[PDB]
């Protein structure tokens, strides 16, 4: 009979759970001025190796002097086998190689939640924003792997040494800036393109493999048909799944993409209300074991890993994934049925953290 509805305590966006989670105008304005730094420097450092280049094209200059030109670049900023490396690589190229190079003009493109608008204010201390933005080689279907990583590690690398309280760190996937003090990393995975998503490869940094075919578009386009399809509702509690994620591990949980594709399953297989998106939630969270014990599929069909494993695979991280999972919709039930507005919220707390306050979003109703 009686229930406590929390829509409003998910969506308003005064002081709700999405007033919480969406970033202001000022703080997007100033990842989109990070975001133009590191690209800035990117086309610069590009510029400046092409400089190098050209030179060599016009005259056959010795190591020596490669060396030194280098040594006057944001190049500077690499180890001095690193420079020596940069040096030897462009010593080296082949005519066909240098005119490819001195054609090369990095592009960029962001991907991921800044991209399609699921970007959270982070949580606990520790916690970062994220920005991932791509920086893009385009080529014949001539520049090296080893060439191009260096440069764009040049790049992150010349922005962390000129600001205080900025640290590089090297993935597999990308370079990448983190800012402490401003709650905030950006990563800069790398591609090359032609000059056809079969053909977007993503640079590795180690292993048996430099490249592999993994083009961010389709997960963006994948993401946004499903918005189209399943309704705007879908942002939103993508969203609620990540801060409840961000509450329930300081580090670790499952990934924000698996959250995103087992949530569009659900929300695609069972029927649901998005006016009463407290409910969609209890759906969700009703359905999100039984998707990630199975295993959570990517929606890139060419991935060769899910992006959560199959429960037979399954260690102490893992398992305590899924123990948190199980828990989620029993904390929702709970929240509905409690005494007064203060444990609703209370409990609710329980799932999401202790960021909305106000329980005159919560109202009584009937279920
Ligand atoms: N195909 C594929 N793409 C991935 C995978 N992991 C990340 N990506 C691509 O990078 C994009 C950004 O990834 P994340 O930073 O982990 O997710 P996000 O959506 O930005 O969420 P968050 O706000 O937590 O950063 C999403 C996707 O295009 C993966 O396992 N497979
Ligand atoms: N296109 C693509 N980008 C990825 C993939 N995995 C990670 N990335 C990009 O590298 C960034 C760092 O990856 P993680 O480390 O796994 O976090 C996130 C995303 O920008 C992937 O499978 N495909
Ligand atoms: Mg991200
Ligand atoms: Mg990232
Ligand atoms: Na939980």
């Amino acid at each position: 009979r009686m229930t406590w509805n929390f829509h409003q305590y998910y969506t308003n966006r005064n002081d709700g759970l999405m007033g919480k989670l969406v970033l202001t105008d000022e703080e997007k304005n100033n990842l989109k001025a990070l975001r133009k730094i590191i690209r800035l420097r990117t086309r610069d450092v590009f510029e400046e190796a092409k400089g190098i280049a050209k030179a060599v094209k016009k005259s056959a200059l010795t190591f020596e002097i490669i060396q030194e030109k280098v040594s006057t670049t944001q190049i500077k900023h690499l180890s001095d086998s690193e420079q020596r490396e940069v040096a030897k690589l462009i010593y080296e190229m082949d005519d066909d190689a240098r005119d490819e190079f001195l054609g090369l003009t990095p592009r960029f493109w962001t991907q991921g939640s800044f991209q399609y608008d699921t970007l959270n204010r982070p949580f606990q201390p520790g916690q970062e924003m994220d920005i991932d933005d791509g920086t893009y080689m385009p080529m014949p279907i001539k520049i090296g792997h080893s060439l191009l990583i260096l440069l764009v590690d040049a790049s992150l690398k010349s922005l962390v040494a000129e600001n205080h309280g900025w640290k590089f760190e090297a993935k597999q996937t990308c370079g990448r800036i983190k800012i402490e003090a401003e709650k905030t990393h950006i990563d800069v995975p790398m591609y090359a393109i032609p000059k056809g998503s079969e053909n977007v490869n993503l640079a590795l940094r180690e292993g048996d493999r430099k490249w592999i075919n993994s083009d961010p578009k389709i997960v963006e386009d994948w993401f946004n048909d499903s918005c189209i399809r399943i309704g705007k509702h879908l942002r939103k509690v993508c969203r609620f799944m990540k801060a409840w994620r961000d509450a329930q591990w300081d580090v670790g949980g499952p990934s924000s993409i698996s959250l995103m594709a087992a949530t569009v399953n659900i929300l695609d297989s069972v029927a649901h209300d998005a006016s009463d998106l407290g409910e969609t939630m209890k759906i969700i969270a009703k359905h999100l074991p039984s998707e990630f014990a199975r295993g959570v599929e990517s929606p890139d069909s060419t991935d060769e890993k899910p992006l959560f494993p199959p429960s037979y695979k399954h260690g102490p991280r893992e398992m305590d994934i899924m123990s948190k999972l199980e828990r989620l919709p029993e904390i929702l039930s709970s929240a509905e049925s409690a005494d007064s507005k203060s444990e609703a919220l209370k409990k609710i707390n329980m799932a999401f953290g202790n960021r909305v306050t106000n329980s005159e979003l919560i109202v009584l109703a009937k279920a």
